[PDB]
């Protein structure tokens, strides 16, 4: 599939599913409820201690009949082969996209040009644990010999986003970790205003030890742990790094045994299981991370096995491409019920948006669809009172995935009850909506005059019909947040397949970066030429006129 | 406007516009720029500390003038008077929408059925100084007679988003802060893990003292306060009350001179300039919170004196109506280049959604047109890096609004230079892109044979021509935050007067406040009957048949 | 006059020298010549300077002879 | 170990050279700012020792606001 790329939308299946939404266009969900019992079981699938309900969406047996189709037609069985087997499906870049490899249990080998990457999958899986054991007994100290309890991991991204959902997501399994990504330096001077030089440890997560912001904010914290009484000859005690680059890190004064290393078949917005999810491992410890990379592995078994039918990333991928395609969503809500998950959206942009966000297939032709929706949302029932409303009376069709435990590590009373009903009644006012004679009766009852009646009914009807899939766990532990992040992974992939796009290259960031340095040198230097167009010209001048 | 309710397709602005669009189909920005020298003067305005660069946008002045003839025939002018002057604008609730007036100065008097509000709205802006200063000064004490130094905030929605965005964003110019929004159990322990009952001090913040989710919080620092040896005849000196009912929290135990006002004619989206901002003086001070509220109305009056072709308001709604409704795109993009705004997106999610995403007009007739994107965004320089790639290479229109300030109160080296540069980097990359020509000439310059050229240079192709708004401050203190916050809040406000529909009301929330009363029902009961559809059903089952 | 005094002209006609104490307020984008010298350059290096210095006394991060933090910053100056 | 407590803000390099400060701690004085006209260069040290840099160019940022209207404003609107 990375290597002849065919039109998409030329596939019979795909003609089948116009025909299918031309039919379905008059389809409401809350009819098909009244007429199908059984529309909860049939619409539903469990793996291992996840479960999927998209009973809620806008399909019929025929619609899922046709998605799974066209998920067949577009090769989706062989190109999960390919990706899981080492195939260079970055076709691109010409590389592997190996992020499975990392949740594979040591008795699992992986030829990559007559290598096994499993045995360094497993070689920094045992260094990660030897220096997760060391700093959580107190057996690593800094340069006044004092235990550190702080972890700074210093990186933008893949090393950033991912390692701080799961820091957050895992909290009641857990030294304590901050993240410092922003090149502002106000983040940097907030982070340090908490920090001992002779306690804090950063992790310099950089792939090539080049990137701006990531090396900008490590020098000054090298900077600031000189400046603070450490010694040049000690800093390696305050300075580990996750690097393809052990030059740069050597350098930098961090020993060759404190750098973990980045491998190419990983993609950033795909490491969090790899050494840049070292400051995890290091809040919630080596058992938990395990934990998360079984789960993950549990997810990837799944993908591989199941047929599409109760596929639960196949099944998501193909409601996805169901509605950007041929319902014309641009958007799709992510809304975990779960205080600890409200940092999953951010790491779902990532991973979702700098993946599918292309418009060339793998071969570089144009693409014929819509190719990648925005992924937006926000912890749940904090959004019913910020931007649900847009959800169940506004013009856009946006599906949501809910996402919410059943079990509560910290139950307060019957808060968690309420949250669970919060959840569950957003998705039921989502499929069903209130109708005109509904909102004119609930009126009557309150006893309001008729005219008044008239005037307030238009203004209380909700459409409904709006789609929505829901996941539900029994708790939040480290197995099956492993699990939500591969399936999401999952997912992107198979959409990234049915488009014919490349997942797992980004190049997309380039032009900014050449244009960054363009505008920085425009910014600091006296007699610089005009920029190339009047507006970044203007915002320099401006910038000029105001900068001391 | 909020009485005859029009069509505004129907309108000659509008069908000018119609054809003014099939004109641009083919407008490209690049062009634009290398064919006007002038283009950033003719297309970039300032008011006060603010300054807006909307040169990046797929118009011209022909495209300017007619949208700017639409927000005259729409009657934006006349609405704005209206809202401005107490009239009913909420017509649904039948109430007017006075959020300006909680930034009027003492001169300022506003009649509302023969009575003048603005007494009410210093009279409680006096209580927040006597408040502020108390505590301030060390004279609060609680229970055990020991002074307090965290002030926590249980509120959602509007009791939570605006006042903990402007906390963050002034955290240069601040007793510490915490918010508590979600009913999630996990939220409010993480919370109280940072808490002593005799030094905590808790603001309710409800209008009707009854929602669920502020109430159970409410009740739960109730019975953590009383468990950790607080007595119950001294409780008033740790639990204070913004709200509408006073007799509510007279039973809760709180003091009537501790018990702040809500009016009807306050949105809760629309109060953080009101007692509902209450943390945010209690962090910043009096001082700094009238600055917020003086920047706040200088942009009233630049929203109210200014023409409409330097009305920085009605300018970015003009912009967002346009690529709404002639262009197809269905989000908006909010990038702030400042690490202390990003919570910006959160509260301009609220304010923006729930008051635009509607689908009645004034009146209750059904709008002709999409009314309300999808608000989303993040932190700048750490979306680059997450989800920039689709902005720039994805299938989408999403226009950006680009926010960054010149002076960083926390510089650290070069790393404002680099975050404006950034910023600048992005607006500039989104106008321009990167042709097939540049791609293969870089690729060349990098010495890649023909064939690696050519299998290269479709993939690194960046389409430009993407639309951006870059705002521009010198700092951001407390009267440009101010600033910021209100022309949105126009622009909103415009927005909503353009489709004809009510930005004030949100009707959309209720059918989900039943819904989950039901499912609460349904969950805890024994013999309960069932669901109205097997999805809720069967999602009931699995929480009944996990839970213990 | 004000263009003179402005502009870099000897007001200081007994002293021969100009009063540039408004180019002390100037920002990074104007530029001055003074003999063929651009003055804006050592107003703004004496600005970082002052930049780099606040940020390590503010920051904790100037010690003594001791070793400690710096909390007394003491002027001796007159005029 | 002096160096840590004196800087100085002088024209007289090596003077302070010879007391036993930095190089990197000398702050430079300009023939063309007069003393009393000079709280917006270095001089103003300490000032911007208690404020911060982001108040110190606030304040530099109104005199030149001021420098500015003095410059463009008619004299029966110049202040």
């Amino acid at each position: 599939y990375y290597q002849q790329a065919f039109d998409v939308t030329s596939l019979p299946s795909w003609r089948a599913l116009q025909e299918h939404r031309l039919a379905m266009q008059n389809f409401h969900m809350r009819e098909a409820f009244l007429s199908d019992p059984g529309r909860f079981d049939e619409f539903s699938t469990s793996s291992c201690g996840l479960f999927l309900d998209y009973s809620k969406n806008l399909i019929t047996p025929e619609t899922r009949d046709l998605l799974v189709n066209l998920a067949r037609e577009a090769g989706v069985e062989q190109a999960a082969r390919a990706m899981f087997d080492g195939e260079p499906v970055n076709a691109s870049e010409r590389r592997p996209a190996l992020h499975t490899a990392l949740r594979r249990p040591v008795g699992d080998s992986l030829l990559i040009d007559g290598h096994n990457i499993m045995r360094d999958v497993h070689a920094a899986l045992a260094q990660m644990t030897d220096i997760v054991g060391r700093i959580h007994n107190k057996l690593w100290r800094g340069y006044s010999d004092r235990a550190i309890t702080d972890v700074v991991n210093i990186g933008i991204g893949g090393s950033y986003l991912g390692p701080e959902l799961v820091s957050e997501a895992l909290l009641p399994y857990t030294v304590r970790c901050h993240y410092l990504a922003n090149i502002d330096g106000s983040e940097f001077h907030e982070l340090t205003a908490r920090l001992n030089a002779e306690t804090t440890l950063f992790i310099i997560s950089s792939k090539t030890f080049g990137t701006l912001e990531t090396l900008k904010n490590a020098q000054a914290a090298r900077t600031w742990y000189l400046a603070s009484g450490g010694s040049e000859e000690r800093l390696y005690r305050h300075f580990i790094a996750v690097t393809s680059n052990i030059p740069a890190a050597i350098e930098f004064g961090i020993r060759e045994k404190n750098i973990f290393p980045m491998w190419d078949w990983v993609g950033g917005r795909y490491s969090l299981w790899s050494a840049i999810g070292l400051p995890t491992a290091l809040a919630i410890g080596m058992a938990n991370f395990k934990d998360l990379l079984s789960g993950a592995y549990a997810m990837d078994c799944h993908f591989r096995r199941e047929p599409f039918e109760n596929n639960m990333p196949v099944l998501l991928a193909m409601l996805g491409v169901w509605y950007g395609n041929f319902w014309g969503a641009q958007s799709h809500a992510i809304l975990p019920y779960d205080h600890y998950l409200r940092n999953f959206v951010k790491h779902l942009q990532q991973m979702d948006m700098e993946s599918n966000g292309k418009s060339v297939r793998q071969d570089g032709s144009p693409v014929s669809c819509e190719t990648g929706p925005v992924i937006w949302g926000g912890v749940g029932c904090n959004g019913q009172h910020a931007y649900h409303q847009l959800l169940h009376q506004g013009t856009l069709l946006i599906p949501a995935d809910f996402i919410v435990p059943v079990v509560s590590h910290n139950p307060v009373a019957d808060h968690h009850q309420w949250l669970y009903a919060n959840c569950l009644s957003q998705s039921q006012a989502l499929m069903l909506g209130k109708s005109r004679e509904e909102a004119e009766a609930e009126l009557r009852a309150k006893g309001l005059p008729e005219a008044e009646v008239k005037r307030l009914a238009p203004h209380k009807v909700i459409p409904g019909n709006r789609p929505s899939n829901t996941l539900v766990m029994e708790t939040l532990n480290p197995s099956r947040l492993g699990a939500l992040i591969a399936l999401y992974e999952h997912k992107v992939f198979v959409q990234g397949v049915i488009w014919g796009i490349n997942s797992f290259d980004q190049w997309g960031v380039e032009l900014g970066k050449e244009l960054g340095k363009n505008v920085y040198g425009r910014l600091t230097s006296y007699e610089a030429p005009p920029a190339e167009d009047s507006s970044t010209q203007g915002l320099i001048d401006y910038f000029r006129g105001r900068h001391r």
